[PDB]
DNA sequence: TCTTTCATATGAAAGA
DNA sequence: TCTTTCATATGAAAGA
């Protein structure tokens, strides 16, 4: 009954996350950067209707807020399904080019998995839900990610922007990985006998025995929930001696 | 009156050359080569008429002879003039591929000219006329360069081939350069004070004084005529302190 | 809608 | 006429 033992740690029961220990993020711009305002491309009603529910949900969650900004990038309608229901995809390339680069500290999967000993063969894999959105964005950096939102027959103001680290931003993967690392530093200390691999929002906990993986997982879920992160109970692979992680199938210590 | 002093050395008065000291050339084939017979491409009457005079001239000169050979390559009509009179150009690529490679000993112009001292500023430039044709081809290697020749209203046999080193053959430049070098070895010895640069059929004689270039040129022309080679009196640049050679303008020791 | 990268296609130019 | 090399052109595929 893992789901019932940790209501706060699961995305399905704890609600949208928010990394309470993490200071809102400030995004430094390159020395010569000037705001860029790209006009929203005309969107068909079908695309607009498909995307609308998502935008309203984000507005209700406080993830998106109204604003007036000298910055503006295109909102694209992308239909993932065979050919149904669109999802909003912001083209932040012109913003990314004006943001100062940071060193990429996210290790590649191959190197990351090299730190997995043969001794620990009991695994638990957790996938953090809406990870980036868990990291707040400082009010000063929020205007940078603005886009235009219209509602033909009667639309609100015009521009909306994010209050959390957004998708499409070049440094989101790295900033999230580093923030979670800071938040889980203590856990690594109070659990020297465990192996924890972090790849942005993909986590792998390794133990020597089933029990250790059991007690370890409880502690990790507990800690994650308290810190403000949320794991997908649906995808969770708990205390298995065989799991799928980062495109690899871990079994008998292979791959 | 250079032309009158050396009737045998000039192409205009000595007739077609023939390197009498040079043994007829034998062309070694690659170890796995088999004869290749490529059908002559249909030729328009205009092209055929343009080329005809050249073929007859070569037949009269003994440069071309009738033959029956398992080898055959295409004869191409190429009109050099703005758009008039064609000249025969044999496509010997399939033959070249079956001939054993030899080391390229013809130096590049740049390196060749590097052997020209500042001391010798009096120059003479000679261009050997129909140089390759001066070198006989051994009867055994003649069948290799055969092509088909037709004369619609009544044509002779069919195939013709060369009795002299032909144009289009990959090793002609090198074999000619080496043969002339062998024939002019003595001259270089009896004239230590002269500079002789050889680039296939392009010759440059350098002297320190006008007189030396004068006496030197006489000796070279004499020797060339006796050996069977012929220089173009028309193009000849005699005892000039400024001449055009291999695309360069030699003046004051520059270039 | 845009941009960027990489593969496949044409085409021109030489030469035998 | 054929072949070979190199430049210019399209086009497809990804992704934000």
């Amino acid at each position: 009954t893992w789901l019932s033992d940790f209501p706060q740690a699961w995305a399905e029961t704890g609600g949208m996350g928010l990394a309470v220990r993490q200071a809102p993020l400030i995004i430094p711009l390159k020395a010569t950067s000037t705001p860029v305002s790209i006009k929203q491309y005309p969107m068909s009603q079908e695309a607009r209707l498909g995307i609308k529910p998502h935008i309203q949900r984000l507005l209700d969650q406080g993830i998106l807020v109204p604003c007036q900004s000298p910055w503006n990038t295109p909102l694209l309608p992308v239909k993932k399904p065979g050919t149904n229901d669109y999802r909003p995809v912001q083209d932040l390339r012109e913003v990314n080019k004006r943001v100062e680069d940071i060193h990429p500290t996210v290790p590649n999967p191959y190197n990351l998995l090299s730190g997995l000993p043969p001794s620990h063969q009991w695994y638990t894999v957790l996938d953090l839900k809406d990870a980036f959105f868990c990291l707040r964005l400082h009010p000063t950096s929020q205007p940078l990610f603005a886009f235009e939102w219209r509602d033909p027959e009667m639309g609100i103001s015009g521009q909306l922007t994010w209050t959390r680290l957004p998708q499409g931003f070049k440094n989101s993967p790295t900033l999230f990985d580093e923030a979670l690392h800071r938040d889980l530093a203590d856990f690594r200390i109070q659990h020297p006998d465990l192996i924890l691999l972090q790849y942005v929002d993909d986590l792998l906990l390794a133990a020597t025995s089933e029990l250790d993986c059991q007690q370890g997982t409880r502690a990790l879920l507990q800690t994650l929930g308290n810190l403000g992160y949320r794991a997908s109970a649906k995808k969770a692979q708990i205390c298995q001696k065989q799991v799928k992680y980062l495109g690899y199938l871990l079994k008998e210590g292979q791959r």
